[PDB]
């Protein structure tokens, strides 16, 4: 156990459209207590819950928000559960597969599997989800579960973390009259039977749901009108002058007073709060090893299989492989019947392969992290997993299909053109082309993680790659000697220098075959200047270096 | 007036996970009548409302859904308003700007402006939106209006069309107890004061909201338990054997019977419905000029200014122009001090400009229609605007920034390299490069409209453009004569042939300057074979032809 006492004193919040959203909201909620935050629409009660959760800060917010007499630490955000108002889930897992991945990641690890699975399916039977558990969670384009079943998957998503402070933002909207009573009876058993601290906002409770709250907060356009016990609310407003004509729901009467339609009703109740109850609240706020490298790897295995079955359907594209294959038959027919002695044509084949496999991996990889932006952000604030195992699961998860496409391109082009016979110069050509595809993929990952949308990022990578083609070593013969150093930054340069070295070597065979346009051209472009091992040792430095800079760009995003 | 009588007889709906969602739902709602669809979560009442709206069809749905004794026609979907459960709005318009664009497009056109604007702001004062009207509607990443204010913008969005059948899917979820009473009192004034047909589903009504419905439908796992007047519901279930112990809300008692927790309750009430009330429902279902080209243009002007102020902020990028400018200084320095007589180097400059400005417009344009997919789909089913004025507003809206980038690229490169002096060969080079940018943009628009997401589509366009580079006319000298026809499909071919013709002409000056590698190379590649006017007349055929095929690919999407 780790009991949280929450305090918030004089919380204000301005925004620039200057509009005051919250102004002077003081309260305190203890462990063992279930509090409701009532109010009209726009009164500010999802800005107040979003500041005591720790997801709203800056120079707009002003006021002391205290969790056990201290600031909001990184330690206290691991014991806090926050169920937001909009639901962000994966559109391809089923309801049971969604709630097993949460149970394996977040439950105490010194606990056997098949007990973590009998915790995930005793939550399904408490929320009534045992009819749609084999149904896929959908989105706007994939039709799946209901809106009231999607709401209860998100509450189960936080009820499997076992929090110490549970903050919910309208959990009963979209639920009928019987499912909303049972959910409030569940949350009242956490507060009264386990000693937790539950804060919730709620819109249309019945007279039976309203009798289960220990404490009511009533907002009205950013200023509170009542803080105290729910069984004192109707007897407070009678002593100020307001009472219902016909007997009715007490939660219907308190929302007429907050709208001011209970027959200056609002401004009477604001200054009557600041002289009768507001001083006595701030008087009450004065006193009241090898088991560590197994948790990294098991988080990696869960995050792999979760992303392999996102791409199971909507993917396994034969369309990507039947188009790269037709482009390799197309290149192999343009250079059908070219000869080994024609050096000027063979170096234009080898430079087009460098253009093709620098442009194609790099432009595809710019979609990887921007297409995860809303769900990565939400799960980073929860504390689900570390970043170095989320990152490494996307490195290893892309690497299968990214290596089948260059290997099937080159099997057609190498033997139709009939470049150089032997199994040894074929496999060296295959492995240089697979090291260049991985170094070109990491350029697109780093620019998609720094710029977090794909339309803005796939403009920066198109101009950057066309500048690597220009300084890559084919287009200009004399460069101004003061711009010769720019080719040592280009990835395209080090691949094209390695493919020419496998085919023609260090001269010395074409120079005896071409005799010695025949012996002048083959001394600037065939002989070369960068060694064969330093062109390999720099494509490894761009392999690791472009994935380090993609990790540091994702490290920024925090809340 | 055009009164709609809605009927639906024996509606079934199966889905393949075989699961029966709806089975045998018979009802009839007349004009002047306000009907509520009650039920638990997952009982199927948003599948039933989504089939009588006309947005759900196929081989799964089976049953006669009739609107004035006929099928769902294209004419009846113009008089129908459907407020869905999730809200899809533009994240950059304010609340007032959202509701003025709807009033100008959808109100009767033979009606003066400043009366269409006093219709848009008398709806704001009926829904209580007169505090957030100057606040921007947000999204998940832009913080804007509330969730209960977003719900009422969507109801106002359909209350400005003046429908004849209004179908709403949970309109009071996210609203407090006083705003939910006023909204039901608004919808009851449309049905009883104007003679419309309102169908709504609703979750937790109070005892005062429940007394405003004329007709109740009660579902329970896809089978109806009661159809009839709301003031006969409690007296019906008493005569079968069910009655509340303590006096309570009648809408709370009917949801206990549908969940079966009212103390085989459900299966008793299903077979008691099919012998007592279900035969008497189907007995009742037996009887009961130049003003046309001004509406095209005013829809074009509203759709332009709506999309120009979506790109006002999040855009006006100096980042796109400061990077294209640096790439033009970079090209102009690589070919600084190259001479006019060196023909083999100048034709490698001119081919790199063809690569740069075919790849850059085409890859950016693949995001245009896929980033509008959810909102284009919703407004296409409403009948907001025609497609040929939505399409033409995106042609004219992109064309400003797409022509400033090639014109500022070429001002640096043409005079640093110092290609050919004269203002006349400069402007011919500028206009050929602007005709090729528009023809390359239309290739990306057609592949983004046919494939309706941008990650799948920006793989098809990368391999297609690298195949236009290969057959574009630089890489291979002898092609197998049986593949010479493929260059006449490439866009890159016709630009590169036009830039060589402006610089060197029809030979006849370099041949006297180079005397006659000097007179052999300049006869395959400088002389050329395609005329100067047929290279212009084919880039106009690919200009119009690639925007026709993008219109026909958007014509598919309908509901
Ligand atoms: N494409 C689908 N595949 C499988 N099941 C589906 C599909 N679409 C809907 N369902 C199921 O149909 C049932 C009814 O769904 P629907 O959304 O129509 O009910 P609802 O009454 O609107 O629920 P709520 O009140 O929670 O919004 C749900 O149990 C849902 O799981
Ligand atoms: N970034 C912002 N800029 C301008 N106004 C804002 C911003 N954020 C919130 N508001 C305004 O603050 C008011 C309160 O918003 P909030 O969402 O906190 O209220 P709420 O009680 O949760 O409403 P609901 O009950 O409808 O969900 C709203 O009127 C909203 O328009
Ligand atoms: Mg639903
Ligand atoms: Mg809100």
């Amino acid at each position: 156990c780790f009991p949280i006492t929450l305090k918030f004193v004089d919380v204000c919040y301005r925004v620039k459209i200057e509009r005051t959203i919250l102004s002077g909201v003081t309260g305190m909620i203890s462990p063992g207590e279930f509090m409701a935050v009532l109010g009209p629409s726009g009164s500010g009660k999802s800005t107040l819950l979003n500041a005591v959760a720790g997801r709203l800060h800056g120079s707009n917010l002003t006021g002391k928000i205290l969790i056990n007499d201290g600031k909001i630490t990184k330690q206290t955000l691991k014991r806090t559960g926050f169920v937001a108002q909009d639901d962000l889930l994966y559109p391809h897992l089923t309801v049971r597969e969604t709630l097993v991945f949460v149970a394996l990641l977040r439950l105490p690890r010194s606990l056997t599997r098949d007990v973590k699975l009998r915790a995930a399916e005793s939550v399904i039977s408490e929320l009534g989800l045992t009819k749609c558990e084999n149904t896929v969670v959908g989105n706007t384009f994939i039709r799946g579960i209901s809106g009231g079943e999607r709401k209860r998957v998100s509450i189960a998503h936080e009820l499997l973390i076992n929090p110490s402070l549970l903050v919910l933002d309208q959990p009963t909207s979209g639920l009928d009259a019987t499912a909303a009573l049972r959910l409030v009876q569940t949350l009242a058993g956490l507060a009264h039977g386990k000693g937790k601290t539950v804060v919730t906002s709620i819109h249309q409770p019945s007279s039976r749901v309203f009798q289960m709250f220990d404490t009511v907060l009533l907002l009205s356009e950013g200023k509170c009108l009542f803080v105290g016990k729910g069984r004192d609310a109707m007897a407070y407003f009678e002593s100020v002058g307001f009472s219902p004509a016909f007997p009715m729901n007490p939660a219907d009467f308190l929302l007429d007073l907050a709208n001011g339609v209970c027959q200056n009703v609002r401004q009477t109740l604001v200054t009557a709060y600041d002289t009768l109850l507001a001083p006595q609240v701030k008087t009450c706020i004065e006193v009241s090893i090898t088991t560590c490298i197994a948790t990294w790897f098991s988080q990696l295995c869960i995050l792999l299989h979760r992303l392999l079955k996102e791409r199971r359907h909507e993917s396994f594209d034969l369309l990507r492989i039947f188009q790269v294959v037709a482009a390799s038959i197309l290149c192999g027919l343009m250079w059908w019947h070219s000869d080994y002695r024609d050096v000027h044509d063979r170096l234009g084949l080898l430079f087009f392969i460098s253009i093709f496999w620098g442009v194609l991996p790099s432009f595809n990889a710019v979609f990887t992290f921007p297409q995860e932006r809303a769900i990565f952000t939400r799960e980073r604030a929860s504390g689900m997993y570390t970043l170095s195992s989320y990152f490494m699961a996307h490195v290893l998860g892309s690497l299968s299909m990214e290596l089948v496409l260059p290997a099937s391109f080159l099997t057609f082009t190498y033997w139709m053109v009939y470049l150089r016979p032997g199994i040894v110069p074929f496999l060296l050509t295959l492995s240089v082309l697979l090291l260049y595809v991985l170094a070109s993929q990491g350029l697109g990952l780093a620019l998609g993680a720094a710029i977090m949308d794909a339309k803005k990022a796939s403009t920066i990578v198109t101009v950057t790659m066309l500048a690597f083609v220009l300084t890559g070593g084919y287009y200009v013969n004399k460069v101004p000697s003061g711009m010769v150093w720019m080719k040592y930054v280009s990835t395209t340069f080090y691949c094209y220098r390695l493919l020419v070295a496998i085919q023609y070597g260090s001269g010395e065979e074409i120079l005896r075959m071409l005799g010695c346009a025949g012996c002048r051209f083959v001394e600037e472009e065939v002989i070369g200047d960068v060694g064969m091992w330093t062109s390999v040792g720099v494509l490894f430095l761009m392999f690791f270096g472009y994935r380090v800079l993609a990790y540091l760009a994702l490290r920024r995003i925090k809340h």
